[PDB]
DNA sequence: AAATTGCCGAAGACG
DNA sequence: CGTCTTCGGCAATT
DNA sequence: AAATTGCCGAAGACGAA
DNA sequence: TTTCGTCTTCGGCAATT
């Protein structure tokens, strides 16, 4: 039953190497354009990242993430003031020249500032591109990427997201989040908290004070590691080790919430990193492989539902990375739409999941 | 007995008070040796420290008497040639240009002197332990099949140092090795490649028995790579760790190190083994028996056994590969007589069918 | 660049 | 069996 | 130095018993 | 049936030229 959900999801070879050709062609020509040509971006480099990378992409290779990410050194982070996840970047005392200086807004980094140039490099470069469809999406509000829509005929978005790397120490903030103790180890932990860190622009066009100056915080590097190296015995899912249905399980609750946000504009403040995130604490919770066996995936699929239920039913999701940062917050999502939600979840789990059937 | 076992374990483990002890005055004489080779005009500039071995490896019995450190020096773009099909061994020669490399002057051919280098490298540490003054410390006498320069102090207590020369090489690992680290299905394969991703380590073989192209012959060394799966050597990555359960791999390995020691104290019919025998065997019964839950502490008794009755079985059938270059066996009828085998096969079996009476001490 | 700095895991020491 | 402590390993940084 | 090279793990394609 | 084994391609990483 759900075997058959998976297999339809499954992406195809044909389709894959098709898409892949054209987005590396692209991607590495932008790449390339921004690290010659004479700006603020030359030293960017690259890291795939998101659904595709993570191989945990359903139905077809239709949308791929990419961070151009710039190393920042000597800066200090001003947290905003509430959130651990958002903050105002400032330059520790420079020696002979701060090369972001026509990006400084105040003492502070301007997001918006950055973004707009980073922006008109890559959509200058695309302009040139005559051997594909390719056209720069419009900016939306709420994001850090400069997004690609490409027509191999099929469509293809790229988002090309802009990132500071911190090569410290990893915000406060983040102290008592990764709680993987039990289940991927101290040394794996501690190995990964010495990897740097990454800032992207908020974005946010609400108006509200410091908006052009504000950063996120991204862990997507961190995450695509755990998703590649996720079990408890380093054999999981190897050639000599057993597979586990755990991507498997995100992979079917990833389907859930996108074909409920397909006929239900309600739902609208529900993403895939919501899925994501309850996964990753269902993993903490549920560490052993033998949790996750390929034989139990009707009871693994539940149990992550049940789990996401109690989490819509409490308002409260911590980030995987930030614990006191409530991604089910009501300042992020009206207690009416996450009700919405539940009882949508409800009925297909009751009833056979009827939506999986398109 | 499993009381005689822990109580043999009690009194082989080290105090921390000797530990900082040692240490103390271990990494002064180390970090001037480092220092002085970096520092001066010589061949050797470039060479980097690692430390290695039992102690390292938290696996060093009795006393912190024993330091292991490798002064490993890059040597880009060298070509290697097998020696005589025994995968352990090996000549060096250098690709090319520019000719101005150092190391020029221990050529003895196209081929790279192991006897050369490692004359000067004494040389050099031997004049630096001269101008040392606040520590009793002197340099050994060369022994025959060492790639170190052992050191010798007085802490009072006696320590020792290996300061062992090697060459450090960045690219894929020599054929022999291909087949070797068979822990696929026990850390598995992403660890198996990321560790063939470091680099490889030869160090001079150094016999002294007149073969051909004796001081030119180097010998690989994986001690780097031992170290690493000494500490991470749980199928689950918490073994042994804060949030996971404690195994009894290293106590087992240390009981058998113990065993082997007294028995050479005694019997000197048994100089041909040593404690990588014993190790080499231990990372066999490790991939043989992946589980951590083979090697639960509760069952240290029968986890010593199975590792006494493997080692036997290596010891019947004259064979134990070594565990990185599957060829290359350890109890070859070349490397060790067929009557010492024989000799040490009666010996353990005498402690087994007795409950150990030589750890009665 | 050399070598100080910061962190935290491993395992001995201590209620 | 828990919690404290010191030594070692690694690499960011000055 | 920027970018080719080489490896091999993850997982899709597919025939077999 | 479900699932080995085999073959295959794409991507991550860094040593090298
Ligand atoms: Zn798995
Ligand atoms: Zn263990």
């Amino acid at each position: 039953k759900l075997k058959k959900v998976l297999d339809k999801l499954r992406l195809k070879r044909k389709d894959i190497s098709e898409a892949a050709e054209t987005v590396n062609k692209v991607v590495e020509r932008l790449l390339r354009r921004m690290q010659k040509r004479e700006s603020e971006f030359k030293g960017v480099e690259q890291l795939n990242t998101g659904s595709y990378y993570e191989h945990v992409k359903i139905s077809a290779p239709n949308e791929f993430d990419v961070m151009f990410k710039l190393e920042v050194p000597r800066i200090e982070l001003q947290e905003y003031y509430e959130t651990g996840a958002f903050y105002l970047v400032k330059f520790k005392r420079i020696p002979r020249g701060n090369p972001l200086s026509h990006f400084l807004e105040g003492e502070v980094l301007s997001a918006t500032k950055m973004l707009s140039k980073f922006r008109k490099i890559i959509k200058e470069e695309v302009k040139e591109i005559k051997d594909i469809d390719v056209s720069v999406e419009k900016e939306k509000p709420g994001s850090p990427a400069v997004t690609l829509l490409i027509r191999n005929p099929e469509e293809i978005s790229v988002d090309i997201i802009l990132a500071l790397e911190s090569k410290g120490s990893w915000p406060i903030s983040t102290k008592e989040g990764l709680p993987i103790q039990g289940w991927l180890g101290t040394k794996v932990r501690t190995n990964l908290r010495r990897e740097p860190f990454y800032l992207v622009p908020k974005n946010a066009k609400d108006g509200n004070s410091f908006q052009g100056e504000t950063w996120r915080l991204s862990f997507s590097h961190t995450e695509k590691y755990i998703l590649n190296n996720h079990g408890i015995e380093k054999t999981c899912c190897e050639s000599s080790g057993a597979k586990c249905c755990r991507k498997e399980c995100l992979k079917l609750m990833k389907y859930l919430l996108e074909q409920l946000k397909k006929e239900f504009q309600e739902l609208d403040a529900f993403c895939s990193y919501h899925v994501k995130t309850a996964i990753f604490h269902m993993w903490t919770q549920d560490p052993q492989d033998s949790q996750w066996d390929p034989r139990n995936l009707s009871s693994c699929f539940d149990k992550l539902l049940a789990f996401f239920l109690e989490c819509l039913r409490t308002e409260k999701l911590d980030h995987y990375f930030i614990p006191k940062f409530n991604l089910f917050s009501q300042e992020l999502i009206d207690r009416k739409s996450k009700e919405f939600l539940s009882k949508k979840i409800e009925y297909e789990r009751n009833n056979g999941f009827p939506i999986f059937d398109k």
